[PDB]
RNA sequence: AGGACCGAACCGACUAAUGUUGAAAAAUUAGCGGAUGACUUGUGGCUGGGGGUGAAAGGCCAAUCAAACCGGGAGAUAGCU
RNA sequence: GCUCGCCGGAAGACCAAGGGUUCCUGUCCAACGUUAAUCGGGGCAGGGUGAGUCGACCCCUAAGGCGAGGCCGAAAGGCGUAGUCGAUGGGAAACAGGUUAAUAUUCCUGUACUUGGUGUUACUGCGAAGGGGGGACGGAGAAGGCUAUGUUGGCCGGGCGACGGUUGUCCCGGUUUAAGCGUGUAGGCUGGUUUUCCAGGCAAAUCCGGAAAAUCAAGGCUGAGGCGUGAUGACGAGGCACUACGGUGCUGAAGCAACAAAUGCCCUGCUUCCAGGAAAAGCCUCUAAGCAUCAGGUAACAUCAAAUCGUACCCCAAACCGACACAGGUGGUCAGGUAGAGAAUACCAAGGCGCUUGAGAGAACUCGGGUGAAGGAACUAGGCAAAAUGGUGCCGUAACUUCGGGAGAAGGCACGCUGAUAUGUAGGUGAGGUCCCUCGCGGAUGGAGCUGAAAUCAGUCGAAGAUACCAGCUGGCUGCAACUGUUUAUUAAAAACACAGCACUGUGCAAACACGAAAGUGGACGUAUACGGUGUGACGCCUGCCCGGUGCCGGAAGGUUAAUU
RNA sequence: AAUUCCUUGUCGGGUAAGUUCCGACCUGCACGAAUGGCGUAAUGAUGGCCAGGCUGUCUCCACCCGAGACUCAGUGAAAUU
RNA sequence: CUUUAAUGUUUGAUGUUCUAACGUUGACCCGUAAUCCGGGUUGCGGACAGUGUCUGGUGGGUAGUUUGACUGGGGCGGUCU
């Protein structure tokens, strides 16, 4: 749920948070856990290539399975788990057989419901099956844009895309950015909607809260002197087209240069 | 509970006086600010010069930065002293 | 040597880093020491650093580095796999006492302990470059139970006072004792046991995981401290003999209890929160390939081994970094007493210093301070500076407000000492004894003794009772920015920079973008509720007109238009 | 007005006297709506202004305690020329 | 030799389809106790993509340079035969 905080303190009047109960309050299975290493917005050479990442709480990767290869075997979900690595939550999956293994949470799943994954499982939110038997019109997540590599596509808090059209060996999709695209109809895909729908209406509230996340400060441009097109000058003048550093327009000017593709983009958005 | 309050250590450096061939190539004294945090700190590591890093001042990169230092081209050129 | 003064959360003590003989002894005073110098971190010579348990080395690994082949690249070379290095992390074991001019958890004494090799005996399914477990981990907060430690009493020993009094409810000192072994408590977690079965744990598996039944609820694990042992010992205030007053042998009394109590231990705990909290090995198990009157495994005993390097000394400083014996800078550990909320502050203990030029005089003027008649900002660019306020508790507290605040608003009253309430109360602590008992480090009862506020009443001294150090000036109008924060190390801390939030725009993943001749890496082991860029900059009411120009995004009828032909 | 040249704009408030400050007027030299506009509680070593209190800031300095200055002994610089 | 059709070949454009180059930062296998690499199998793409030479456009992203003289100081202005 969606919880305001108090102005007890400058910093806490605009905070909100996101309260679930249904979270686990523990620690996570150790066997599906990894190291992971912050970078610093630095590459093997050590020169920043992304800017504005720096610090940040320490984090584990939690092993998620977005490939769902293990058809013929009911499972169940034995909690929800809270995951830093992304913006939705995590499902701890028991199989028969003893595995265990991490899936994305969709929208209303909860502890005890059962899900399976392969051609014959049920049309219900959290199984997977290949789009070319997923009804036309439904909503899936967590899509494969090539068979057998695992989901791709709608993975984020309260993401999902939705099939439109089947024609042949191929399925066209709207996703959640409006784009109309089409991917081999061989590609699994989950039922439902991935639920962390209220993780938007989120608010930081104060800097330190972004610092936590490995976001670190942005400067401008306007006020940077040799350093940025925008440069300079006596005041605030930015007497130019707006640019990015590197000197490319950042409003309006479009970048995909692909050209490789080319065939399942059909409405590419907007 | 808190980038919450007062306040030592700790990290800072707003004012004043001294000092200015100084005790010190930026400090001392009396006060001052923050002090559970975007905190501070030890050890080690990466980023190299038209490049790095930069909560950005053209700031910092070994008391040196509108393009570091050593060496070399090199006895640069100097219609000027 | 007798006094004086200073530090005492250090100006004491123990280390790392760094330095590298500055340590000790003797000797010398040319130079070095901001003076002299018999002295010295100076010169010369000699002497000094003793480890199975401390540390390094070693085993393991993080960031990261190198990188067989390999991919890429004019050459140089770059990235990186298998692997190999790499602590600031993980991994076996020693405590006390004594001793040297200089070393010791290293030597001596006493008591111990760990990992291994070999051998003997006995019982035996052993085996990994694999699987599983464990190792293995955050912040804040809350108490409770303990100890270090301290205070007092008691006991022991000594003492009866340079000046009035001081044989007593007086004074001084001491009252210490380890790891280990044995008990396994406060308290913490966990439901256990047996059999069957299985698409899983790369193959297997008795192990892990999972499923299904039965049978019991007490089973285990962890765990500070305490007690006992260690210890008929040691140390011991002090004496007896030598005593070159430089010390050595021997002897050596009491060696208890209560109260208070940590930031330390139980605690890698418990509760809680979101920012969701290393790895690998050692260690405990599991089997596979393979080996079985073998080999290996387990227990006991005996025996052997545990090498090598470091260890001196300084280490908030005269020995490190600063050209100096430089008001500088430098990480960790130990943390006494009185008052106190306190590691503040004042005065002291232990301990260590008086800062390597002195003497004398007592002008101007400068520096650092104290006081001040009457006035009280008239000073001045400006109340700069200085003065002033300053505490606990009670009462009381405005506009405005985002209802949290404003606010310690402002402002007012009371604070000492003595006695009594109460020969020291409320409270805390908790003995003996008694009762019970799964007979224990138990529970109940018991209230001794110890400790101990705050308040009230009365009385009393002083000019002054938050008497010292310590320790908010306050209020009103207003500009800028929301705020905490960041910045020109070395003249600018700000209205600038960040900021949460808003918006535009790009990006469908081999993403955009960025570093790279490239490979490739980051973005991201992320996937549009995501990432990047730009501008604005909490929140509230809002954000109007203009697309001619420039730019961006689209489109077409035609025109013009490169190589090429 | 952090924007206003003319300018110490004009009126009023505050002061015995106010080029600054506060509040209104608009004639906006040359505000203007995300290079954001108008407000805004709280915060600020922020800018400006007015009070109470307090004082050697001053009227107007005086005295005193210390370190230098001065004298004696010892050691023994510098810029400049 | 003036003329035009169904053909054959010729080459030109467009479109569809295919697979064999090429790609695969898809899956499985081996080297191999290796998310690199390579090989093999298969699948999806597929003569597109991408690369090389040539070429037009864009291009302060980055460089090399220029930006006059006289002048009752210089600049503005004016002037230069």
């Amino acid at each position: 749920a969606v919880v305001k905080c108090k102005p007890t303190s400058p910093g806490r009047r605009h905070v909100v948070k996101v309260v679930n109960p249904e979270l686990h309050k523990g620690k996570p299975f150790a066997p599906l856990l990894e190291k992971n290493s912050k970078s610093g917005g630095r590459n093997n050479n050590g020169r920043i290539t992304t800017r504005h990442i720096g610090g940040g709480h320490k984090q584990a990767y939690r092993i998620v399975d977005f490939k769902r290869n293990k058809d013929g075997i009911p499972a169940v979900v034995e909690r929800l788990e809270y995951d830093p690595n992304r913006s939705a939550n995590i499902a701890l999956v028991l199989y028969k057989d003893g595995e265990r293994r991490y899936i994305l949470a969709p929208k209303g799943l909860k502890a005890g419901d059962q899900i399976q994954s392969g051609v014959d499982a049920a049309i219900k939110p959290g199984n997977t099956l290949p789009m070319r038997n997923i009804p036309v019109g439904s909503t899936v997540h967590n899509v494969e844009m090539k068979p057998g590599k695992g989901g791709q596509l709608a993975r984020s808090a309260g993401t999902y895309v939705q099939i439109v059209a089947r024609d042949g060996a191929y399925v066209t999709l709207r996703l959640r950015s409006g784009e109309m695209r089409k991917v081999e109809a061989d590609c699994r895909a989950t039922l439902g909607e991935v639920g962390n729908a209220e993780h938007m209406l989120r608010v930081l509230g104060k800097a330190g809260a972004a610092r936590w996340r490995g976001v670190r400060p942005t400067v401008r441009g306007t006020a940077m002197n040799v350093d940025h097109p925008h440069g300079g000058g006596e005041g605030r003048n930015f007497g130019k087209h707006p640019v990015t550093p590197w000197g490319v327009q950042t409003k309006g000017k479009k970048t995909r240069s692909n050209k490789r593709t080319d065939k399942f983009i059909v409405r590419r958005r907007s």
